[PDB]
């Protein structure tokens, strides 16, 4: 069956578990204060820094190259702007990676250096969710934190180079389903995606504290 279909069915439960964490339910209610949002944003910066370093490393690898979208998808530059807004120009000295995020970052580096055919599990799960959810999450955070109308602090959530998210999600899915993969590796990709949702849940719960 289609890898996209296997990922939908094989990750529904782990997806729902992460969506039902206390941090997510508080955020969507607007109950997320600035300092804690700065920590959550720090976690994203280190996560997407790692993910995009590994996608660039495998940009020519046949099990990943069709999904290399630096212009359309990469978030590191956007997150850098958000970190500069929330912390100021010397933001890099002010942060440290949260422990569960550091564990996810290590797993991304391992996957990209040792099992590049699984890197899609992380890219799909992160960027397809980002594209669907960006506008909703941006509005919630701008209102709750009273952020500037001009978009400072929420550039992570805006895909400046994706004209239409539903058309791009469709293109991305069709390319993923066309990767030449047997059922052995497709099942590992589903298990790696569930692994990602687990790291996701662990980062949320570390934020909740
Ligand atoms: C989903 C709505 C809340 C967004 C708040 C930002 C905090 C993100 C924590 C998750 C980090 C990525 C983990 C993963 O790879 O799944």
């Amino acid at each position: 069956a289609d890898l996209s279909e296997l990922l939908k069915e094989g990750t529904k439960e782990a997806h729902d578990r992460a969506e039902n964490t206390q941090f997510v339910k508080d955020f969507l209610k607007g109950n997320i204060k600035k300092e804690l949002f700065k920590l959550a944003t720090t976690a994203l910066y280190f996560t997407y820094s790692a993910l995009e370093e590994e996608m660039e490393r495998n940009k020519d690898h046949p099990a990943f190259a069709p999904l290399y979208f630096p212009m359309e998808l990469h978030r590191k530059e956007a997150l850098t702007k958000d970190m500069e807004y929330f912390f100021g120009e010397n933001w890099e000295e002010q942060v440290q990676c949260p422990k569960a995020a550091q564990k996810y970052v290590e797993r991304i580096h391992y996957i990209g250096q040792n099992e590049p055919e699984l890197l899609v599990a992380h890219a799909y799960t992160r960027y397809m969710g980002d594209l669907s959810g960006g506008q909703v999450l941006k509005k919630v955070a701008q209102r709750a934190l009273k952020l500037p109308s001009t978009g400072e602090g929420t550039q992570f959530y805006l895909f400046e180079n994706v004209d239409n998210a539903q058309q791009f999600k469709q293109l991305y899915r069709a390319r993923m389903n066309a990767l030449d993969l047997n059922m052995k590796t497709k099942e590992r990709i589903v298990e790696e995606a569930n692994k990602a949702f687990e790291y996701n849940m662990q980062i949320f719960n570390e934020l909740d504290q």
